[PDB]
């Protein structure tokens, strides 16, 4: 169903553990966001590209949709 790119949290946990704001790249295939992401741009590997999401204490929960959450076409 949905997966969290779990290689993207082994690097985001260490900008949450000194606080550095940088982006964590994922290349999956369900990537997602997590709570760990609220101040990171983490390029979720939508299955063919990395969108370097800065995810906030809200947009998590899905993988990308809550950050472009802008109708459809």
């Amino acid at each position: 169903g949905v997966f969290v790119d779990d290689h993207l949290l082994e690097k985001v946990l260490e900008l949450n553990a000194k606080g550095e704001k940088r982006l964590i790249k994922t290349w999956s295939r369900r990537s997602t966001i997590v709570p760990e992401m609220v101040g990171h741009t983490i390029a979720v590997y939508n299955g063919k590209q990395h969108v370097p999401v800065y995810i906030t204490e809200n947009m998590v929960g899905h993988k990308l949709g809550e950050f472009a959450p802008t109708r459809t076409y």
